[PDB]
């Protein structure tokens, strides 16, 4: 049509290779995006972008997805925000033997596209916005079945339940993630049948109680339940039957104490317990042996037990925002340590076997009652002065010499 074609061109002419090139971003995942948003439609010299990975569209009306996306060889992932989407069957077939995955923000079920249930080898598919209509609970993912290779399903719908049709896709579904901005997500043992999930992330799902229906995914290998006013977490007895479980994060929660029975997840790598309100550490912790990642900052510790000089894998480990006076000596037996973030604690001294931590690149020391900083922090050979986070006249406390060789270690 020819209206078409001259509101084309306009945008084409407005849209030359080198703005577009210019326009461009290498994203967070290392992956090369072009967003645009609030435009006419979409110009054609976007498909002569043939390094293209991402695709990011947004707020672009009656929009024509064309043939020439077919030019795009290495495009992976589609992002609509708010941006209907009409297409014909070759663009389509492209998109349906090569788009891994799929990003859909939107209003209501006009911006749904009806053919995306057709995308036969989407991996992951995205989905912010409300999931029913009248009568028609749950239908923009009653087609999820069709999407018969995906492996990861994200969403932020306000859900009152888990549908049922997510939980019939657990065969191959890799990894769940619902954030549900605080309504309360009811679980009520249907999600017992998705065994082949690896991870799972239930964000601002108001759960209170760590549901039961957990204890049947024998896949789980990571859990992210944060922001759920989690109180007590009795219920981790259960997940001592979890034996690929490496990853729990529990953090942002009102946690008041851990439960003995941590200790029996052996296969604990990563634990996130910061922002909580625990105010010791059981002992039966320190038989998390495999652990490499501990964060129990923002809670109201005073003290570490000296059983945590038994975790002989700690690499990172985190206690900011406590109330932690001192530091037991036998943690410096960690002799894996990278990172130590002690800040916003009451340390009044920092003890010398820091010199220890052979492997220690980052030490954030700022808001305590230190005096002086101990010497030995200059016998850690991979620290420089950019890892050793520290107040300044607490740096000056150091040898001249030892002061020089962290500078120096930066500029190298």
């Amino acid at each position: 049509s020819s209206e078409n074609k001259l509101r084309q061109l306009n945008l084409n002419n407005e849209w030359t290779l080198d703005k577009l090139r210019q326009r461009l971003t290498k994203n967070a995942q290392d992956k090369l995006e072009l967003h645009l948003f609030m435009l006419s439609g979409i110009p054609d010299t976007v498909f002569d972008l043939v390094e293209l990975e991402v695709l990011k569209l947004e707020l672009i009306p009656d929009v024509t997805i064309p043939p020439s996306i077919a030019q795009l060889t290495g495009l992976k992932e589609l992002w609509l925000y708010h941006t209907a989407a009409k297409i014909e069957a070759p663009a389509l077939a492209f998109l349906r033997e090569n788009l891994r995955a799929l990003h859909i923000k939107f209003t209501d079920i006009k911006e749904i596209p009806l053919w995306i249930y057709s995308l036969k080898t989407l991996e992951e598919l995205h989905l912010t916005g409300n999931l029913s209509a009248e009568n028609n609970r749950y239908i923009v993912i009653d087609g999820l079945r069709e999407l018969k290779r995906l492996k990861v399903l994200r969403l932020k719908s306000n859900l009152s339940k888990l549908p049922q049709v997510v939980t019939d896709v657990g065969v191959h579904l890799q990894k769940l993630s619902i954030n549900n901005e605080g309504t309360k997500l009811i679980v009520l043992n249907s999600l017992k049948k998705m065994v082949n999930l690896t991870e799972l992330e239930l964000i601002r799902c108001d759960l209170e109680r760590i549901p039961h229906s957990i204890f049947s995914l024998h896949n789980l290998q990571e859990i992210d339940l944060k922001d759920n006013n989690l109180k007590t977490i009795e219920e981790i007895i259960s997940f001592q039957h979890l034996h690929r479980l490496t990853c729990l994060k529990l953090w942002y929660n009102h946690i008041a104490y851990i439960p003995i029975q941590i200790g029996n997840l052996t296969n604990l790598e990563r634990l996130y317990l910061n922002r909580n309100k625990i105010e010791k550490i059981p002992t039966q912790l320190f038989y998390c042996r495999k652990l490499r990642y501990l964060d129990l900052s923002h809670n109201n510790l005073t003290f570490l037990p000296a059983d945590i000089g038994l975790l002989q894998n700690l690499q990172n480990l985190a206690v900011t925002a406590n109330r932690i006076e001192a530091l037991p000596p036998e943690l410096f037996q960690c002799r894996k340590l990278r990172a130590l973030h002690l800040g916003n604690n009451v340390l009044q001294s920092l003890p010398s076997r820091v010199g220890e931590l052979t492997n220690l690149t980052q030490i954030e020391l700022r808001g305590n009652r230190l005096e002086c900083l101990p010497v030995e922090l200059g016998e850690c050979p991979l620290l420089k002065r950019s890892g050793l986070v520290v107040e300044e006249d607490l740096f000056s406390t150091l040898p001249p010499e030892v002061k020089e060789r962290l500078w120096r270690a930066d500029k190298e």
